[PDB]
């Protein structure tokens, strides 16, 4: 019904839009927060099915960014996770566990089992999440499975690697977005769901994550509707 | 500002361009070879040091039509390249290509597989999802033959599987994905490859596709620092 299942988003632009206010990076972070609840909310309601979510900048001093990207979740949870509850909103992650801190990894497990139930749109949160990982960690899986007699060499195919991927958890006709979307005037995707993604329509903006809301959103959706036109 | 070394192009909309000069399909596909030598020159005399080309239900007489191409290419085409130094090299699945356009493929490559310039890279019965399950396919099957270890599969190990492992080591990525004829999307054309690839997006059709596009795609590649 003129809306793509499955949306993938690249948040970037958090800092600039934070340096713009005469304001600290952490300041702009915390609205990106809110402008991911603004964009989950919205799109819940449109009928978007999936969003994967990618928390990405290159506006680096990569400990500090690799320091309140991790720092997300715990936040997250505490401020933002019960109206996202509220709303029917299911939340999983996708990314690599073993590098985690326990507080982080203490609210995404909380911020999953509190919405394993939930019917509407799945937020999917890319953190600690790189494409060309995904693949190789997959690649260790199917390997092992392959000296176990699991499966022949032959067996190997496209079909199955999409099972063996982070997105395996979620079902099989939304595993791949429709649209991903970018934001900060980038024009790349910065390992972001290169199997997945291999087939999807782009949309790049000049807006800053921060600015991005349901208006901005619906922007997208409609170069989305366009682009089946051409 | 300088030349990114490793250019991907996606060639699209020889239909188009034909269409709106009101003549067959198999014209447009011809003018777009001439776009490609044009640019595959171009490039060459810039300094860029590999450029991945992909082509990509049509009429039952027009896929006789670019059948016939390949071998035009050779013939017309092949030899000016040659002459400028340019190594043609394939990517993709060329087991499944017909003998009469295989067998120009390869005297491509045969002519010029000693050749220092530019390497111009077709990419041919390709598809990126298929590229890595055709490497982890190569690799499981090393594995299971004691070749390979489970804890050697790296990133690394992947790259020197895929279909672009015959080009230089520091050259197996494109520093630029260019694509044509005004479509925002890429299309299974190296996903892996291309994960951090700056992306440049031109609503100029391929035929139109000159040295004046490239560098203002090498130009537009530079601004992004
Ligand atoms: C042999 C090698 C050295 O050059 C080759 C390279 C690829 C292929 C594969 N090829 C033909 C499909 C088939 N019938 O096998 C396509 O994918 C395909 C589909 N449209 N166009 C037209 C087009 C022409 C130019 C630009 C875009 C599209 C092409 C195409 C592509 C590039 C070139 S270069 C000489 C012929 C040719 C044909 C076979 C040979």
């Amino acid at each position: 019904t003129q809306v793509p299942a499955h949306i993938g988003i690249i948040m970037d632009g958090n800092g600039r839009w934070a340096k713009k206010r005469m304001q600290p990076r952490v300041f702009g972070h915390k609205a990106g927060m809110e402008a991911l609840q603004t964009v989950t909310k919205a799109a819940n309601k449109l009928g978007v099915k999936v969003i994967t979510v990618y928390a990405f900048s290159t506006e680096n001093r990569p400990d500090q960014e690799v320091k309140f990207i991790m720092n997300l979740p715990v936040e997250f949870y505490d401020n933002y996770v019960p109206e996202l509850h509220a709303n029917n909103v299911k939340i999983q992650m996708i990314g690599e566990t073993d590098r985690l801190p326990k507080q982080t990894f203490e609210a995404l497990t909380k911020a999953e089992e509190l919405t394993k139930n939930n019917t509407g749109l799945i937020l999917n949160f890319a953190l600690n999440y790189g494409g060309r990982a995904e693949i190789t960690q997959a690649l260790k899986l199917i390997s092992q499975d392959v000296l176990d007699a699991k499966i022949n060499p032959g067996d190997i195919t496209e079909e199955l690697i999409g099972n063996y991927l982070f997105t395996q958890h979620l079902p099989k006709d939304l595993r791949d977005p429709d649209l991903i979307i970018r934001t900060s005037g980038e024009l790349r995707l910065s390992n972001f769901l290169p199997w997945q993604g291999a087939y999807s329509e782009l949309y790049f903006t000049d807006t800053l994550w921060p600015d991005f809301d349901e208006a901005a959103l619906q922007e997208a959706i409609l170069a989305y509707n366009r682009r089946h036109r051409r």
